[PDB]
């Protein structure tokens, strides 16, 4: 190399591109477990629980027992107010964890003591490092009783006072996906909706695909997306990208007149065939339905098992002003 590009490499060094997603409670925990395991490309995985049993059994590149004197390495019992004390005693640790990331990713189920309290506490913290801060949790199932959806709803509006984008997904709608849904298997397809929706935001900004997605471009969405909700479609079909990003469009996850969007953030992932044309043709379906202003950030991977299935996973970005939060959940205004 040159004076002129040895300097800039250099230069490259210190800049980067270092994203975290941090698990909190049992949820976070599992979603971080499954996330490391099968391997989340450029991106460093925390774990934080109050449980510390959870905890041991959970895997990932960092975990952080918070909340010891408070809770002595046991969970929440449901009380929020616990998990966000816990979270408040171990700042200095999880700001250790989280410190030179450039994007944090904070995950976790709604509704329980450990993720609820502590979600928020993340945040604040991933914010004041400078982090471009984003949350991608979950609300509880109308099976699990009005106290913890109550809970869920407060603590997410604590949330987003901390966020710069908030990705919520209505585990309820979930019912609506698969009609004949045994019970027994609720949270193993909610898990299966978490993972897709993290791995698929993390890697649409890390994985190499058909096309180059800046971070910069990233960054300008998110730093002010505000409330989004996602949308996931798939289809082997004749026309798979029309088929799958037409699923994720009318998908029941996306409970909000999308219209109103301000941008979009759109994966398609794909097995070897999949070309770049069948991903333009998502995104043209999409930038239709979003207002003409709004902007689209997009990219199309290879996801090496997948066959011949196409996958679209879309995130709607600032519908906070067509969503009202009440107690009982999210309404479409
Ligand atoms: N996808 C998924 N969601 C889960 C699972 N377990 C519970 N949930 C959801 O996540 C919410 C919070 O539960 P946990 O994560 O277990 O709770 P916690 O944050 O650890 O809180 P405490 O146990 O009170 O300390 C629940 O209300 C459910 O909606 C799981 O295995 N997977």
């Amino acid at each position: 190399l040159s004076p002129e590009d040895k300097e800039l490499l250099e230069y490259l060094q210190q800049t980067k591109a270092k994203i975290t997603v941090v698990g909190c409670g049992g949820a976070g925990n599992n979603t971080i477990t499954r996330l490391k395991m099968e391997g989340i490309e450029g991106a460093k995985t925390v774990a934080i629980n109050t449980d510390a049993q959870q905890l041991i059994r959970t895997k990932a590149d960092k975990k952080i027992l918070i909340g010891k004197k408070l809770t002595r390495g046991l969970g929440a019992g449901g009380n929020p107010k616990i998990g966000e004390e816990a979270a408040k005693e171990s700042a200095e640790e999880i700001k250790a964890a989280i410190q030179d990331s450039d994007m944090v990713f904070i995950t976790c189920g709604l509704g329980g003591g450990t993720g609820t309290g502590s979600a928020p506490v993340v945040a604040e913290i991933s914010k004041k490092i400078g982090a471009l801060t984003v949350a991608v949790v979950t609300l509880p199932f109308v099976m699990e009783g009005k106290v913890r959806m109550k809970n869920a709803m407060e603590g997410l509006e604590r949330l987003k006072q901390h966020t710069d984008t908030l990705v919520v997904i209505p585990n309820e709608k979930l019912f609506e996906i698969v009609p004949n849904m045994p019970l027994k298997l609720a949270f193993k397809v909610a898990d299966e909706v978490l993972i897709n929706a993290v791995k698929g935001l993390v890697e649409l900004i890390t994985k190499d695909g058909l096309i180059n997605v800046d971070f910069a471009d990233v960054k300008a969405v998110m730093n002010n997306g505000g409330l989004a909700m996602i949308g996931i479609g798939e289809s082997d079909s004749e026309k798979r990208a029309k088929e799958a990003v037409s699923m994720a469009l009318n998908s029941p996850l996306l409970d909000v007149d999308i219209d109103g969007a301000t941008g979009a953030l759109i994966h398609v992932m794909g097995p070897e065939d999949l070309t770049l044309e069948e991903a333009r043709e998502v995104v043209a379906t999409v930038s239709s339905r979003l207002d003409p202003n709004a902007t689209i950030i997009w990219g199309a991977t290879i996801d090496e098992n997948l066959e011949n299935t196409v996958r679209v996973l879309l995130v709607i970005t600032g519908v906070q002003s067509r969503i009202e939060f009440t107690d009982t959940g999210l309404k479409r205004k």
